[PDB]
């Protein structure tokens, strides 16, 4: 049983605290982990909100140039927007050939969350909102960059090259944005029993539940 390119799972927090990954609201970019709300054995009722689809590697650099343009130039921005479309094109195209491709480890991966239709996403210029020394982690429409994660085995069972089993506890660590995804014990003062989801060198483990196969 191995987890592919465009499975839907959950990612359930082993850390200082427990629990699967979710959110609050189609407008609040914020990733938390509530602890009471459920576990492996007792999964959460929201669970709509816990899954995530499993995406290959998008191009940014186009659309990163374009986002960035600023310029005065008309023709220029024109160019660079061409470029843009012709890149997210390409990613579709690639996309659709990597749907049910097994993953394997030190394989980048990106982690769309399906209800709100954005990717996890880690801001290497921005603080955490609550642990200091954290960068921040947020729900991101287009994704960029910080949405590209290398999925690394936590224990020694498997090793970079073998294909990731599901169940596994790994490691989702950002290419260049910063460090490991943590599943910190900051509670939101907002809300209950809710804690923040950042970036930062940590142990904590997070374990792929499987929901539904990709051809589903």
């Amino acid at each position: 049983s191995f987890l592919h390119i465009g499975d839907i799972c959950s990612l359930y927090a082993e850390g200082s605290t427990n629990g699967f990954i979710s959110t609050l609201g189609l407008v609040d970019d914020r990733c938390v982990v509530q602890p009471e709300a459920g576990d492996l054995n007792n999964p959460p009722k929201k669970f709509r909100d816990c899954l995530f689809k499993l995406c290959p590697m998008n191009r940014y650099s186009a659309q990163k140039q374009f986002w960035k343009a600023s310029t005065t130039d008309a023709v220029l921005l024109n160019k660079l927007h061409h470029a843009a479309d012709l890149e997210k094109k390409q990613n579709e195209t690639e996309n659709r050939k990597l749907l049910g491709t097994v993953i394997q480890y030190g394989n980048v991966i990106q982690l769309l969350h399906l209800k709100s239709n954005k990717y996890l996403t880690v801001n290497k210029r921005l603080p955490a909102l609550l642990e200091k020394n954290a960068m921040r982690v947020t729900l991101d429409e287009a994704g960029n960059e910080g949405s590209w994660f290398y999925i690394q085995p936590f224990y020694k069972l498997r090793s970079i090259g073998d294909s990731v089993v599901i169940g596994d506890k790994v490691v989702l660590n950002p290419v260049n944005a910063g460090q490991p995804l943590h599943a910190s014990s900051h509670q939101l003062v907002d809300n209950p029993g809710c804690n923040e989801v950042n970036s930062v060198n940590c142990n904590t483990s997070w374990k792929i539940v499987l929901f539904l196969e990709h051809h589903h």
